[PDB]
């Protein structure tokens, strides 16, 4: 069947085809619905018909669709996943399975930018070395001295699982977090372990509140290998704020380039369990989750403590009050340093720009309002009042395991 | 299908594990491959498909009682079947009806307020007839909630369904709205949400103050009869003015609200049997009023004009000025009401609570739906539990459901 989404602010319905299209589940059931699940829980034969069907698009895409390229490429494939157990992506290939994973990508505000993506190949990477060079011009051309554009790099895809290339740090730059003999806990509370295992490993911690953590590179199934991304490299923002003259005081910085590198890029049934990619921020996720979050940075007493707020009771709505400030200062110094920002109302207009976009030119588009809808003054920002359909579309980013639970060390 | 599934909060690492959904009933509207999870909304019952039903909801009130199996027990279930039988429907006793009426509200997955449940005065109005009996039933509801400010949560259930042409219902979709009325320049006067209502109430003969703060009258239906109006005595509506704790100007924005939030436009479902007038009411939280009913654009959109009584920078979206304003209309929302000791809850005291109950019922029950689009505020959700919270959502019955607005399938006398 069709289906139809309305806003209810603006009462616009849009009728959604390209649902028609997934297979992969999305965790729910007709009796139970799991939308606030934020995990829910191949050979010859299992790889061919997932190469077939991502080739088949690929050449419907680019308006040839039993060419003659296109039927060959299917021979070559077939040909390839008998005597190889797998196959090889043809470069262009890579280019459109990485933006389109990127387009179907539920949980994502900023997919109005999907066709504007950096596509680094190195699947001829071979070391940790090699990794880390890669990286290292990844973040170079991602930050790109403060105009920040979107890249993916991807490694070489999964074989037998035995020998996997995977980045282990959950992004590419994250803030050290040290346990406290005292039970507190400095720097990043989020890393704490990560951190612990790079110590572990080697490192030599600053034991500050902002230390960057080192690179954890996992090439061919070997050990990972400790790397310090070069400082130069790794653009950061003082926090300010344009009223409150002490905020500077309160010692917050946050770096300008998100990067997430704990996902699984899946394309025609192959697995590239290493495809760091970046963006820019939208200011929420750092002024409300990494700040607010009581299991984060936690800073919402202490800010509501230097604006004099009467903290007593909950309705008073302090947190409500510190947390707007906190936000205003960090959109603020990204912008005063010319650092790449968006804020959550301007973000969330261009996703409905873009919503409309996909519906007219592509019959859908797959959404997850509980991700979508930012963290803060929620029903005020246009997605809110927005019914979304989630389904999984391939090619897609997925979830993997964390590499130190499934490693087996040397 | 499986027998446990568990679900995680992402703040406390707290794992519960869910068994209770193996009770769930109908669809979700969700599929293996599509999720309708933020989608807001996704002629009788014959004798066989009302047996299983009601027996259904029977053996679950003997157990409740921890009578099942009892003579009591299967005594009642043959009187019912026989009842079915031979008058193809049933009639609830009253202890049933009311265990019926709060396991509604248990199981309503996007209530937050739902710690509450065991406390609900229930008023069985079945033996009511005409609209004029449904206004006086409703008006002692009012009064009897509204307690002078001390809010009590109640439901009163006018009798059941029968063949479908003799329905009654409640035409407003809540007891006290304020009415809208559109403009010939295209502006609207009052709550532009409910223009289409007050058209109807003007045609059936209201006269319309034509107000800002105009409550509605009651459009009233009863045994499937055209519906009829009758004016809420102003002494019974309780009435709160909007001042701010600071800002000495935020009572010149002339803002006030109603102190009784209630529902009259759902179905209430017990044993298979629909009850389509069934208006229940609670107590406010602090951003039903402060950020939807006055900061929706589609609402009283009051955003801008705050907004400039502040004098924030308002030409930069990223000063954030609509956030900003945001906050201080809800601050002043709940001062008002705590003033004038009208019973309001804010956002942070009611996500607690409500993760409380859950973390209870998930001991006690074995699960507890929640619908996390609705329960997570419109206003700083991430910093509220509930946001980090992981939930299942499935139906349970006794159910409030959704029904056709009443003015889009009656049949004119
Ligand atoms: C270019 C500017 C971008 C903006 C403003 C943006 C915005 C966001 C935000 C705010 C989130 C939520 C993050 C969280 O809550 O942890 C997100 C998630 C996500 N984004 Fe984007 N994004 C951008 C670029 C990209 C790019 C370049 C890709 C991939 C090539 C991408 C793919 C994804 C995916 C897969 C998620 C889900 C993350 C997860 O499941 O943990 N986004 N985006
Ligand atoms: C006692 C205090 C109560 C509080 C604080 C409370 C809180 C809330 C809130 C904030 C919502 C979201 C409303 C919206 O955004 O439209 C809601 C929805 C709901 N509540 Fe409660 N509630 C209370 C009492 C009750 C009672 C007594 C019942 C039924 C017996 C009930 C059943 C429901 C239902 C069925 C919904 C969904 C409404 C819909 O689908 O439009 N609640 N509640
Ligand atoms: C799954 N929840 C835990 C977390 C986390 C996280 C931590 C970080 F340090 C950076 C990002 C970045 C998320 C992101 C990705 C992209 C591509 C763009 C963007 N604006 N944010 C996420
Ligand atoms: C379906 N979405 C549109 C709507 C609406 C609505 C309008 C109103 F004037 C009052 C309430 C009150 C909702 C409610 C019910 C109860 C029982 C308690 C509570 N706090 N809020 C809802
Ligand atoms: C349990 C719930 O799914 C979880 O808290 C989600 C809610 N929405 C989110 N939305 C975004 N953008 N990022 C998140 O990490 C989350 N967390
Ligand atoms: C599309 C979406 O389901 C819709 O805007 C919902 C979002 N969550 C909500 N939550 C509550 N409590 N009330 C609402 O009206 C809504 N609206
Ligand atoms: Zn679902």
């Amino acid at each position: 069947r069709f289906l139809k989404v309305k806003n209810w602010e603006t009462e616009v319905v849009l009728t959604d085809t390209l649902h028609l299209k997934s297979t992969l589940e999305t965790g729910c059931t007709e009796y139970i619905c799991m939308g606030s699940i934020m995990h829910p829980s191949a050979t010859k034969d299992q790889l061919f018909p997932l190469a077939k069907e991502f080739i088949d698009q690929y050449y419907s895409s680019i308006k040839r669709f039993g060419s003659k390229a296109h039927m060959e490429r299917l021979e070559e494939v077939n040909k390839e996943i008998d005597t190889t157990s797998t196959y090889q992506l043809k470069d262009t290939e890579l280019i459109y399975g990485a933006k389109h994973a990127w387009r179907n990508a539920s949980r994502c505000v900023g997919r109005i930018q999907w066709s504007k993506l950096q596509v680094f190949d190195a699947r001829d990477c071979t070391t940790a070395h090699g990794m880390f060079n890669y990286i290292c011009n990844h973040v170079k051309y991602a930050t790109n001295k403060g105009n920040l554009r979107s890249a993916i790099t991807i490694f070489p895809q999964r074989t037998d699982g035995k020998h996997d290339f995977r980045v282990w740090n959950s992004q590419l730059i994250r803030y050290a977090g040290y346990k406290q003999p005292d039970g507190s806990t400095l720097g990043d509370p989020a890393n704490v372990q990560f951190t612990e295992i790079c110590i572990q490993q080697g490192w030599k911690p600053p034991r500050g509140r902002f230390d960057v953590l080192p690179l954890l590179l996992q090439a061919n199934g070997n050990d990972p290998e400790l790397f310090q991304i070069p400082p130069e490299l790794v653009l950061e923002v003082p926090i300010r704020h344009p009223k409150f003259e002490w905020f500077k005081d309160l010692g917050l910085k946050w770096y300008g380039l998100p990067a997430v590198s704990n996902m699984l890029l899946e394309i025609g049934g192959l697995e590239f369990s290493a495809c760091p990619f970046s963006g820019w921020y939208m200011g929420t996720e750092i002024g409300v989750r990494d700040y607010c979050d009581n299991s984060r940075y936690n800073i919402l007493e202490e800010v509501a403590k230097k604006m004099n707020l009467d903290m007593r009771k909950t309705s008073s709505l302090w947190k409500d009050q510190a947390l707007v400030e906190i936000n205003i200062a960090v959109l603020y110094s990204f912008q005063s340093d010319k650092v790449t920002i968006v804020d959550h109302h301007s973000a969330t207009e261009s996703f409905i720009k873009h919503m409309e976009n996909e519906y007219r030119c592509r019959g859908g588009c797959p959404a997850d309002w509980v991700w979508i809808v930012p963290p803060m003054s929620g029903s005020i920002t246009p997605v809110f009042h927005q019914e979304m359909l989630n389904y999984r579309l391939t090619p897609s980013f997925e979830y993997q395991p964390d590499p130190w639970n499934t490693h087996v060390w040397k």
